[PDB]
């Protein structure tokens, strides 16, 4: 056995960590755990910090279920600049790398810190440092994360808000083990389940006929369309996503069925030109989302996130019927 989610830290970010002295990134970790817990739906796992003295005294390793997913440096006394794209020069100091997104870095001294804000630079100290790897990183795993335990948690805590929903669908009807494959589809594909009851209700309807997490999976994406829509396009702006070619929607649904299909070199055109729509898209400033056909969700999702997994594929049933979409990148031949 092992913790579901543990950072180890050497000696010099023991303060930080340590409730007795200053414990600011204990803070950071209670606030990064209760705005994912609102705003993906559940409360991820606790961390269990503890000091490895085989680590250097700057380096922390950031583990999930005993395994390292994550590691980094963070110097007390310094700040990390950043460079956001814009920021111009250079700096004296590491140069390292940003521990989430992999842009340009400086430790710099603290004195150099009005220096870097006017080269454009982005200056943060060591406990926000660790505090946004492990927020990207709980993110980026939410899914992983939310184990049988945690649906039980949830369950347990929705239960109080709808007790005629959860004691007569679980166990008698779905499982745990199926509403957490569900839900656990969801995360994987980054739609949140703060809305519990529209999901329960869905599985409540559907799950008699219908056993299969994955045919239950798409069901409960449809009735999440709202939350689904609103989150990659919130408000009343323009919908801009990536489709594909209309014959090849037409080629794909034959190959599914009767007819078909495509040639394997074709499948790789698929999914380079799905790089350069996903490199168009952030671009135009758009998002990386590819709407397709209801019939094709299931199927390019698997197919392209294996390599792509920044890329999200959304569904015509899923996408509000009242919104302006207009097509920004395409896929061909
Ligand atoms: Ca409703
Ligand atoms: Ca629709």
């Amino acid at each position: 056995l092992e913790d579901s989610l543990g950072m180890e830290v050497g000696y010099r970010l023991i303060p930080m960590v340590d409730f007795q002295q200053d414990g600011e990134l204990l803070g950071r970790i209670r606030s990064i755990r209760k705005k994912f817990a609102q705003d993906m739906g559940f409360l991820p796992p606790v961390v269990h910090i503890r000091d490895n003295m085989d680590l250097q005294p700057a380096r922390y390793r950031i583990l999930m279920k005993g395994v390292e997913i994550g590691s980094g440096d963070a110097y007390p006394g310094r700040w990390l600049a950043i460079n956001p794209g814009t920021a111009a020069g250079t700096l004296p100091g590491e140069k390292t790398v940003d521990p989430a997104f992999g842009l340009d870095a400086i430790w710099i001294e603290s004195a150099l810190k009005e220096q870097a804000q006017i080269q454009g630079f982005t200056v943060v100290e060591a406990s926000t440092v660790v505090a946004t790897h492990l927020n990207h990183l709980i993110g980026q795993f939410s899914a992983e994360l939310f184990g049988r335990q945690e649906a039980q948690q949830l369950l347990d805590r929705v239960s109080q808000e709808m007790p005629k929903l959860t004691e007569d669908l679980v166990p008698g009807v779905v499982t745990l083990t199926t509403l957490h494959k569900v839900l656990q589809n969801l995360l994987a594909e980054k739609v949140p389940i703060r809305d519990m009851r529209t999901i329960l209700e869905t599985l409540a309807e559907h799950a008699p006929l219908q056993s299969d997490p994955h045919e239950l999976t798409a069901v409960v994406r449809v009735a999440l369309g709202r939350a689904i829509t609103q989150q990659w396009f919130p408000g009343n702006e323009e919908v801009q996503v990536i489709g594909l070619d209309t014959a090849l929607e037409r080629l794909l649904l034959q190959a599914l069925q009767g007819g078909g299909g495509l040639e394997p070199g074709l499948a790789d055109r698929l999914l380079a030109q799905t790089q350069e729509a996903l490199s168009r898209q952030e671009m135009l400033g758009a998002p990386p989302v590819l709407l397709v056909n209801h019939a094709l969700r299931p199927l390019l999702s698997r197919f392209l996130r294996r390599s792509l997994p920044q890329l999200v594929v959304l569904s015509n049933l899923e996408l509000s019927d009242n919104r302006h979409i207009r097509m920004t990148a395409t896929i061909g031949g």
